[PDB]
């Protein structure tokens, strides 16, 4: 497509399409691109007095880069409600994206006076990644995605990765992209922009808990025809002797009964309260975490596996670093109290998976025999073993979609830990970039590289289309289910909408697991 | 279908099916028949002594009759909730009813010890009265339907009507009729019975709430263009003198506004408050209620033209015979408190339809001159006027789901008042009963009529499926919406579950009305 | 395993008296008794917990039939709002009187043989 100027390239797309086990989700933004780094690639590396687990070496492009990995760019609340509270899983099946009605705008900073004029000749350069030749910086849970009200005008991110680094400095392996080194389509006002995906085969995210406990999986009214040693000595006269028993398990001793499965894998994290007064009077935000060492390095495990928040009667409680935390509408950047931040809960997940703050359990460490008593000991991490079952973390309506798995000799589960869809071939990068425009050359030749420039940025609209598969619930349950609901009673501001000001908030995280499923 | 004795006439069908806009829901119970009456008719009539208001006149049968005329006995509390969570509209489409299994039992009382043996040879006696000829009971909100829980075994009630009486008497007019002047099938065990019907066109029961206020409507930013009587008056000197004056209505004074509507009619209630402290230390229970009065006699209106039950922020307060009242599980049949009824609230309707225990409003009563001021007096009762708007009563999961509307030359907006479907041909009666067998006759002729019969009883399986026409909710609402929904906290039973003795209870009442409408 | 038949027949109601401490028993030519399969795995599946009541080894044994019964969420002695419960009267079933039968086929899937051997080598 392609026209003059007094010729707008698209229409305005928002809303969802329920029909059968399909839902077809369109939203539409408006976007601002400045020029990011004066038109240069840059350099970067951590500080020369930064600790050696933040060191780091990279570059920064003039690019920048379209995101819509949250689900709140696609879901409104209303259709979010509709999806968690009637089916058992879903997942995304094909993409459609767009950008139209570009708009390139000059601008002049005479005397502190700014005038801004539109540039009919100006153009934009825009391509993706379709085949995973650039570094994906997507899925690590960066600002900067489209905006959850479709009102809102966003800034476009710049585009910046990180490659091989030895401390500050970088080795030989290290690898350095030109991103005009692509193939990429050249706007101006009157063109506009399409491309097409299709998802590889996921299975469905699980919107559903578990009505039935791993560890309760018996008909309590029938004894097993298995045996288990119940007592290890028995009285004699006024004394006792070693002396092996063996029962039966039924309903009255059911911790003792045998099972087909085990609890799925742990790997345990600090435990914190809610309420002040029940931590200690320390800095232990980093001595008392839990964390992986590669390369020399210390990296913070944040959420990693995922494990229940916690035990019934403990809403207060909740793993140091295990947990996903959402900022409340205007929080700050740094060192906010807990009033600022929404703290997710994983509890529906502890009918299989363990308790993130508790041993997954005790193992024997010697021979008992006449003169040695049998030891125990705690297991604080617990590779998978054959017999394991385990859910995997929720998404939330603001959390992230998709995760590219990394391309590797080996990879288990590759679940993304932050949760969401892993894909071997995700939705690619959408770079965009404004074309430099020079100033006043002179009137001599110098073969010097061009310095001066023209101020301007551009604008535009912004559209993407994705269709979902759903698998709706077919459950035999007589008495009724958890819904996520609005409260009824009276309050100043209703949730999910504006205030009196015009902004917009979130005031609560919303999980996807309400309808719940025999084990 | 006919077969021997070792043969079952029929299979236990007992599940919903959702599909599209369709929802068929299939219900089997057994159920347990007598011989009423001893097998006679009887003229029945009020007692001598009885007050003018409760004398009647009428026979009772010795026929039963199946009943399903309650939410209950087709959806489960699951299947229910879906219903009206995903829903803005449903109605009943056709029906299918079955009878089968039959057993006839004989019962032998020597010696205070009981023996009871199958009767092989013995029958009983349907028929469904297609045509509307015999007195219409259903529809009286009546005991003895299907119990709500599958489980549970029911007796079938006895059939029983009434006619016109002049105090205990009856009159020429009245009518009588015998049940055995219709053909009937005979059904021996190894013969089922079965029909068809298919529901007139009726509209959708409206299970949503207004998000709207009839009395606001406008767009709050922008005047009127008429003008209202703002001022009557105006200061002189020390003074003031009669002068009109007028203004155009904005948000200010919004209650100025002119407007195209009127709320619904009113029929003023008594209010009464659940706090026991409130109300008035008397008995009032038939003084202070509304009653129409018709031939004489004075009828409690019960519940009524649906009226709102009470204004924001008084739920403590109900119309005193306004609103439809379900006991718990166990509760007796007189004077019990309150903590043993479930009193129901029609307080979404309040957006269109008066509350019940306010006036409707008020209007002027004199001419007001230089030297008469205006004067003006409240309306407890006010007809259908040409531009009301209202919402008809709430249908619940225990209450009625239709009702036969009278045979009459006039009537105005036939809904049946305790809600539902109303019907010219609603679903016919079916009438039922066993056949009489003579004990051992005398071996000299005698003519008068036999009085010593076998006693016997019988039972079997009833099925009925209903199809039902759902509407889907289209809204571009973009919070979320409110939900019917189970509590999460721990309790020592489940809501619409058995209790530890097996009795199957429903905590509440639940209508219809949570997603939301324009209006 | 590849796949399965079943199969129930010859069923006989009785009807028990006890008057007076003796029993009487006698057949019960029209009742019934209600069979079903829960082929769409919709109820908590209770099988496969090592569990008394199966079919004896001897062929000339006569066995009882299990009670069937289950667990859900539980907090304590308490339950949840998550915890679920089944009225089996809600499924389709069919009833069969002296001289009805019922069967059924079931496939198994694809599953890897059970090793059978001991390993000659360390």
């Amino acid at each position: 497509g392609a026209d003059g100027v007094g010729n707008s390239s698209g229409n305005w797309h928002c809303d969802s399409t329920w029909m059968g086990d399909r839902v077809i989700t369109t939203s539409t933004r408006t976007w601002a691109l400045p020029t990011y780094n004066n038109h240069l690639y840059k350099q970067i590396s951590s500080q020369s007095g930064a600790s050696n687990d933040n060191h780091y070496f990279g570059y920064s492009t003039p690019w920048g880069y379209f995101d819509f990995n949250r689900f709140h760019c696609h879901f409104s609340p209303r259709d979010w409600q509709r999806l968690i509270n009637n089916n058992w899983g879903f997942r995304p099946k094909r993409l459609n994206f767009k950008l139209f009605n570009i708009q390139v705008k000059e601008v002049t900073q005479n005397d502190g006076t700014t005038t801004i004029a539109n540039n009919l000749t100006s153009t934009v350069q825009v391509f993706t990644d379709s085949e995973y030749q650039l570094p994906y910086v997507l899925g690590s849970a960066h600002q900067g995605c489209l905006p959850p009200f479709p009102a809102d005008v966003f800034m476009v991110p710049q585009y910046g990765y990180l490659t091989l680094n030895n401390g500050s400095q970088a080795v030989g392996r290290s690898s350095f992209y030109c991103l005009e080194y692509f193939p990429s389509q050249m706007l101006r006002t009157g063109n506009n922009f399409t491309f097409s995906y299709t998802f590889e085969d996921v299975p469905f995210h699980s919107s559903y808990a578990h009505s039935q406990s791993l560890d309760r999986l018996m008909n309590p009214l029938i004894d097993q025809y298995l045996y288990y040693l119940s007592k290890t000595n028995a009285p004699s006269g006024t004394t006792t002797m070693s002396r092996l028993q063996f029962s039966q398990a039924g309903a009255s001793d059911i911790r003792d009964q045998s099972r087909n499965w085990l609890p799925g894998p742990c790997y345990r994290q600090q435990r914190v309260s809610k309420t002040a007064a029940d931590n200690n009077n320390s800095d232990y935000s980093w001595t008392g975490a839990t964390k992986y060492h590669l390369n020399g390095r210390d990296s913070l495990v944040n959420p990693g596996p995922a494990m229940a928040s916690h035990k019934d009667d403990e809403e207060k409680y909740f793993p140091q670093s295990g947990v996903l935390i959402f900022g409340k509408q205007d929080s700050g950047k740094t060192n906010v109290d807990i009033e600022k931040v929404m703290i997710t809960d994983e509890e529906e997940i502890r009918t299989t998976n363990p308790v993130a703050t508790e041993q997954y359990g005790s193992v024997s460490t010697n021979l008992q025999s006449g003169n040695t008593q049998a030891a125990t000991t705690d297991v604080n991490t617990q590779g998978v073993l054959p017999g394991m079952v385990w859910q995997d973390r929720d998404v939330y309506l603001q959390g992230p979609i998709w995760a590219k798995i990394p391309h590797t000799d080996g990879h288990f589960h590759p679940s993304p830990l932050m949760g969401g869809f892993g894909l071997k071939h995700p939705p690619p990068q959408i770079l965009i970039k404004n074309t430099p425009v020079p100033a006043n050359p002179s009137t001599t030749f110098s073969a010097a590289k061009f310095a001066s420039f023209i101020t301007q940025y551009s604008t535009g609209q912004v559209s993407v289309e994705i269709e979902w598969e759903l698998q709706k619930e077919n459950s035999k349950r007589w008495n009724p289910e958890i819904q996520y609901t609005s409260n009824y009673n009276k309050s100043v501001n209703v949730d999910f909408t504006v205030d009196t000001n015009g902004v917009y908030s979130e005031p609560r995280p919303i999980g996807t697991r309400y309808l719940t499923r025999n084990l």
